[PDB]
């Protein structure tokens, strides 16, 4: 079905679709051939089902954690590009995208969520989580709340969760330990207690989705937010006045935000297997190609060494890789898929009060297998 001779892109509706559409005309200008942009949903799980009976795109955008289990299902493409075009790229970023010695993705990106605050509304922010409770009333004698973000997915939520000691699998010599879980240990038990006790007061609501939050602060219903780089575009067109820095302390410790690379490969069908490989080395990792990717919806920090140390300035992304590398990086194997489900419930459930914080957790260490 993957039909031969053109090119088909999958990646996320948050990040720069514009921005990469317009890399797609330098390369019909000089080649000829057809590059088209798309956005669709649940494409985290979307693509190892059309992969999966041969169809899907030809290439595919999104953190590097998925990646290990679509090498495992077997439904990628061994990039073999040369160690020269490696050495331009920051080395870590490759030891992501290498599930058992072998290479399946080029990384362009390195993400992680930093704390965005209405710098009008509140001029200075708050350093540790546990003052929140008191900063909600102050400002809620304007009809305005302390912080809003994403609850209903896990990756805002585990920052304050890993903080205090809260892990998915254990770092036992070299590989992971995929038999020791770690998301119902009693630090981790404690993290989410705060967050659903918040709630408990009125501080944030249960059900509030990513749209709520992005536009609440984005006029300025609410004084604070978690969200990456990807949301300052939006945030810049609205005009609001905003810094961005760390990621404050549960407990007098620092939150631990699961550090994604925005990564890519190529189907295990596709017929056009270095016409991608001709796309990606060459136009969109550049210090033109990653500009106008940018420009659209920023990444911070790229993973090509030469545009990377020249955008490094912005006290944004500094404060962008001082979260990501006081928090950790995500793995990439199987179980991943399973792992950010398991929590995925168990918040959910406990945030809004249905369960106990300590059955839905306790259950979601069977989960994660
Ligand atoms: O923790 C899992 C949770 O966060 C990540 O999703 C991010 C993704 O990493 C970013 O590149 C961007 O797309 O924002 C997403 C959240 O909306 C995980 O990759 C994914 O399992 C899940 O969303």
């Amino acid at each position: 079905k993957i039909e031969e001779g053109k090119l088909v892109i999958w990646i996320n509706g948050d990040k720069g679709y514009n921005g990469l559409a317009e890399v797609g005309k330098k390369f019909e200008k000089d080649t000829g051939i057809k590059v088209t942009v798309e956005h669709p949903d649940k494409l985290e799980e979307k693509f190892p089902q059309v992969a999966a009976t041969g169809d899907g795109p030809d290439i595919i955008f999104w953190a590097h954690d998925r990646f290990g289990g679509y090498a495992q299902s077997g439904l990628l493409a061994e990039i073999t590009p040369a160690a020269a075009f490696q050495d331009k790229l920051y080395p870590f970023t490759w030891d992501a995208v290498r599930y058992n010695g072998k290479l399946i993705a080029y990384p362009i990106a390195v993400e992680a969520l930093s704390l965005i605050y209405n710098k009008d509304l509140l001029p200075n922010p708050p350093k540790t989580w546990e003052e929140i409770p008191a900063l909600d009333k102050e400002l809620k004698a304007k009809g305005k709340s302390a912080l809003m973000f994403n609850l209903q997915e896990p990756y805002f939520t585990w920052p304050l969760i890993a903080a205090d000691g809260g892990y998915a699998f254990k770092y036992a010599a070299g590989k992971y330990d995929i038999k020791d879980v770690g998301v119902d240990n009693a630090g981790a038990k404690a993290g989410l207690t705060f967050l659903v006790d918040l709630i408990k007061n009125k501080h944030m609501n249960a059900d509030t989705d990513y749209s709520i939050a992005e536009a609440a602060f984005n006029k300025g219903e609410t004084a604070m937010t978690i969200n990456g780089p990807w949301a300052w575009s939006n945030i810049d067109t609205s005009a609001v006045n905003y810094g961005v820095t760390v990621l404050p302390t549960f407990k007098g410790q620092p939150s631990k935000p699961f550090v994604g690379v925005l990564s890519a490969g190529i189907n295990a069908a596709s017929p056009n297997k270095e016409l991608a490989k001709e796309f990606l080395e060459n136009y969109l990792l550049t210090d033109e190609g990653l500009e106008a990717v940018n420009k659209d919806k920023p990444l911070g920090a790229v993973a090509l060494k030469s545009y990377e140390e020249e955008l490094a300035k912005d006290p944004r992304i500094a404060a962008t890789m001082e979260n990501a590398q006081k928090g950790e990086i995500m793995p990439n194997i199987p179980q991943m898929s399973a792992f950010w489900y398991a929590v995925r419930t168990a918040v959910i459930n406990a945030a809004s009060g249905r369960q106990t914080v300590d059955a839905a957790l306790a259950a979601a260490q069977t989960n994660a297998a």
